């Protein structure tokens, strides 16, 4: 799909309020083509169109949208535009889209605004409620380790920081079955230790607001004395039930940038179908997301998995803004993938069959995520810029 | 919002602001000051820019100071004014100029004497660490904006601070259009730092 959009024939420009649609045709006149448009403040359609296009080969037409609307309620607002064949070809059948793009129209920023969740320490762990909900906060680790609703445990594994993914076949690298290279990214974060970093608990504090409870933590995670990363987090709990999530994470100079930043877990719950509002509908990461459209996407749980035949980090939805599970909503900013395979057995396992799905379902946010390169295959080659190689980096997340 | 609660061992305030013209929101700031029992103040600011207001020129803080000192020391790019367009001759060092010399006196008078890549600011009593841009000087930003010569510029009663987070480039392929590259430009939305004050 990254590959039919940039191979497109049309090529669009906005200047509001005006579409200028480019035939990149040498020969033919566009003459089995019908231009869609629409405007969504999320997906939750507002306004909607059709015009036949008219262009001559390396032509223009100027097309004027109509009015557009303007809500009062807070949000971004986007233009897509699709260009559909309605009439079928020797090749393709009717209603087939040949290109699209997308565009932000106007943003409205939110600016309104909003019982005491009771907080119960002992030795072992920070435990708090708010009504039927309960969060558990292991002090020996510092992690949340449980969430309850009801009387029902909603995680498996704690909610923990990850700095790495399943290698792709980019980051092994290596043409030569023989051929070794201490170059590639996966020898680097090997040798780094990047896929045995320990992590160490700095601290581990909590408070009780006068409307919140408060939970601070840090981590430092090493290797043979030398500390890789460093993060910081900060929990708070209100009394609408929503847990807001804040993390700072520091990465040392002379190591080898890290795969992604973010969190992970091991849900309990094994649903049906993941609803977010981001990119999609299909997979895309930061070096390959021009394709992908912002909007509301409803998938199978296992559409959310691409079986390629190696196994590997797959599946990264990026642009995220709202992921609903099956009990659960994150919003914030952040990447993620959700399947039942984890990062491990991912990176263990050498053929796609023998996969075996996982007790619940994993799920990885990212506040960010490295590029995955493919200028060759037997080199590095994710450009300097999709690396993440800023010293310092923060993302927050909502969970409710 | 403006909200003060009592930790364990510190006092944490939490304030939130949105900048408005006309009815529309531009930025939205956010900040969380915490004091701690050693005297230090650490600000967090998270910021959301609205996406169809032309990017703005800086993301940062902006005080006057009482006291006027007579150097400034700090750690952090080259002895020269330098910008984020413009910082390749900078080299990352402690150091100590007089007070005048963090100005640049251009005829024409502008925004000047930037320092970025900072992580280290002595004035004074003062001590500001993060990861920041800085001016410092006695003309405020309204003065320089307001005077169109050099010679007409008037020290004001103490020091104006500004401390950015981030800060736009200056651009130069030539002074007739627009020429800040893409990237240089504070086109991301949503931004934060963190400052810690003495």
């Amino acid at each position: 799909t990254e590959a039919k959009h940039q191979q497109q024939f049309f090529q669009f420009r906005l200047s509001g309020q005006t579409i200028e649609v480019t035939s990149e045709y040498l020969f033919r006149h566009s003459d089995n083509e019908l231009l869609h448009w629409m405007v969504a403040l999320d997906g939750k359609p507002l306004a909607s169109g059709e015009v036949p296009l008219d262009v001559a080969p390396q032509g223009k037409q100027l097309i004027e949208l109509p009015e557009l609307p303007q809500p009062e309620s807070a949000g971004q607002l986007w233009l897509t535009v699709r260009v559909v064949q309605p009439n079928a070809t020797a090749w393709s059948e009717a209603g087939h889209i040949s290109a699209w793009q997308q565009w932000r129209l106007a943003e409205n920023l939110s600016v309104t605004l909003p019982a005491i969740p009771h907080l119960t320490t002992s030795e072992m762990d920070f435990c708090i409620e708010l009504g039927n909900k309960r969060w558990q906060f292991n002090r020996q680790s510092g992690f949340l380790s449980q969430m309850w609703i009801g009387d029902k445990k909603q995680l498996l594994t704690p909610l923990r920081d990850q700095f790495t993914r399943a290698p792709l076949d980019n980051d092994i690298g290596v043409s030569e079955a023989t051929r070794i290279d201490p170059n590639a990214w996966v020898e680097r974060w090997k040798a780094a230790g990047h896929y045995q970093a320990e992590a160490a608990l700095l601290q581990c504090t909590a408070d009780t607001l006068a409307d919140a409870v408060l939970i601070t933590t840090a981590h430092a995670w090493q290797h043979q004395g030398k500390t890789l990363f460093i993060s910081r987090k900060t929990y708070r709990i209100d009394g609408s039930g929503q847990m807001a999530i804040t993390v700072d994470v520091e990465v040392a100079s002379d190591t080898p940038h890290p795969a992604r930043i973010g969190l992970n877990c091991q849900l309990a719950q094994v649903a049906e179908r993941v609803n977010w509002l981001g990119l999609g509908p299909q997979e895309n990461y930061p070096d390959r997301l021009t394709a992908a459209c912002f909007d509301r996407w409803d998938l199978p749980l296992s559409d959310m998995y691409t079986p390629y035949v190696f196994p590997s980090e797959n599946g990264l939805r990026c642009g995220t803004r709202e992921l609903n599970y099956g009990p659960h909503q994150w919003r914030g900013d952040f990447q993620f993938n959700i399947s039942r395979y984890s990062q491990q057995q991912l990176m263990e396992t050498s053929h796609r069959h023998l996969l075996h799905a996982e007790e619940g379902t994993w799920l990885n946010i990212d506040g960010f995520h490295m590029g995955i390169g493919g200028d060759d295959s037997w080199s590095p080659s994710v450009s300097a810029e999709l690396q993440l190689s800023a010293g310092r980096y923060h993302y927050q997340l909502v969970w409710c």
